[PDB]
């Protein structure tokens, strides 16, 4: 018995988390980006060859893939094909990835649907635009529910669901993405999140994602300003850290150690896993990269030396585009002999090294019940319009909902919409919702103003 975010996830699925946290501390499963579909030395991808097999002669144990594929960005999406078209081959690839015998995960550096932008156009308040009630929330359903399409498309010959790392709205902690800290509050980035895995799995049903969740990095492992994001534990599976760097310093290596050894603490107490997500010699190691001297090993050397810091599962490097961005070394860079060193380090796992994975017999605790106001979410700011106060209580069966805007200024009485919230009409600080269910009263606040 594991605690999973899905308890109703498939048994490959919660396998998978299983080998995941008992990976820890053993071997850390080396990841790269787009590694069959993006290449050097492989010449035309078509989801069987990769830089890291020609380099080290062994697949990576993690296979990245990123939503843009959809979109048509990332091959082997085409900006041709319609978008059900890419998702087919998104899980063909995912399928051979799984044939190889790795493990598979996905990131969404999601388009900005306002402006029409991409994922770096920080503009047009997309973020706010998208949450429940917003005015482009639409569109997110729209894209979510080709994530949904992916999900079920993800399966062996035999029909099997391939399970899915899946890791929703990364490094908000930053801004360089629409999705981050400059254009919402915790509280909204949270119901972001939130609304995601709830619409995935309860409304799309799929069963086969383990949804993970990384900030960013380079907190010298406070972890007050790391969880400051935190969705809560009934929506996260893994606890990541996406860190880049190209100095090699003592200083950068004592400040990863620090972040690891945190995410791996917070990952214990509260029964999940932890994973270095995202790392890499800081804009690659090509053309337009940085050679810092033996920086792959001496990252490695960091990560063992610590206990603690060494439980994480995996950790994946990013995508080989092309000679002046890619993060893998091949002939030619300074980095490739060092980077062949790490591979062989019997410390780090490759695709073929990962065995008894999804076989395995494990049981999902009960979803623990859960309640949050979907709108307005904490540390919104509030229209003088009306608008629709919703919450979502999950987890268990509710009996009914009630809401109370203090500064008490109101009092609601909240009805099922029959298919997520409980909501109720609003014309406007402490907003608290309070649901009689079956597992008893649960109750939450949010706090927000007027304008
Ligand atoms: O423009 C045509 C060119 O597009 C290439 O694909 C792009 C993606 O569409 C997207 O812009 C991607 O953004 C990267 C970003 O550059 C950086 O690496 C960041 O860390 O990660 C994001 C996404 O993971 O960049 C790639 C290539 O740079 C590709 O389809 C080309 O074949 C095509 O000609
Ligand atoms: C490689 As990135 C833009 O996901 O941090």
């Amino acid at each position: 018995t594991i605690a999973i975010v899905d308890a109703d996830a498939t048994a490959e699925t919660r396998s998978l988390l299983s080998y995941l946290d008992g990976v820890r501390g053993e071997g850390i499963l080396f990841g790269h980006q787009h590694t069959t579909s993006f290449g050097l030395t492989t010449g035309p991808t078509d989801g069987t060859t990769s830089d890291v097999k020609n380099v080290t002669g062994d697949f990576p144990a993690v296979f990245g893939w990123d939503t843009l594929i959809i979109e048509g960005n990332e091959r082997p999406g085409l900006a041709e094909n319609t978008r059900d078209e890419n998702i087919a081959l998104f899980a063909d690839y995912i399928r051979k990835a799984d044939a190889i015998g790795g493990v598979n995960t996905v990131s969404a550096h999601v388009e900005n649907f306002v402006t029409g932008g991409s994922f770096y156009d920080t503009s047009g308040d997309t973020l706010r635009a998208v949450l429940p009630g917003g005015s482009h929330h639409a569109e997110l359903v729209a894209y979510l529910d080709d994530i949904a399409e992916l999900a079920d498309a993800s399966r062996r010959d035999d029909g099997t669901l391939i399970p899915i790392v899946f890791r929703p709205w990364h490094e908000n902690a930053g801004s360089w993405f629409w999705w981050g800290a400059a254009y919402g509050s915790p509280g909204e980035y949270q119901e972001l999140y939130r609304f995601t895995v709830e619409y995935l799995r309860d409304v799309k049903g799929v069963s086969n994602f383990l949804y993970a969740w990384g900030p960013g990095g380079g907190f010298g492992g406070n972890r007050d300003v790391y969880l400051r994001t935190y969705p809560g534990d009934a929506f996260v599976d893994v606890l990541g850290l996406d860190t880049y760097d190209s100095t090699g310093s003592d200083a950068f290596l004592a400040g990863l150690v620090a972040d690891l050894r945190m995410i791996a603490e917070i990952a214990d107490e509260k029964g999940k896993v932890s994973a270095f997500t995202e790392f890499g010699v800081s804009g690659g190691v090509g053309t337009n990269g940085s050679s810092p001297a033996q920086w792959f090993t001496k990252v490695l050397a960091a990560i063992k030396a610590d206990p603690v810091a060494s439980r994480n599962a995996y950790m994946e490097t990013w995508a080989n585009f092309d000679a002046g961005q890619h993060f893998v070394p091949v002939p030619g860079d300074a980095l490739l002999e060092d980077f062949q060193a790490y591979a062989a380090d019997p410390f780090t796992l490759f695709a073929s090294e990962v065995t008894g994975a999804f076989d395995r017999t494990v049981a999902a605790a009960p979803a623990q019940p859960v309640v949050h106001i979907a709108s307005p979410a904490d540390g919104a700011r509030v229209a003088s319009a009306p608008t629709t106060v919703r919450v979502r209580v999950g987890g268990t069966d509710v009996q009914s909902v009630t809401v109370e805007v203090a500064q008490v200024v109101d009092t609601l009485d909240l009805a099922y919409d029959g298919a997520l919230w409980w909501t109720a009409p609003w014309s406007p600080y402490t907003v608290t919702a309070t649901a009689t269910t079956a597992a008893g009263t649960l109750d939450v606040t949010n706090e927000v103003a007027a304008a």
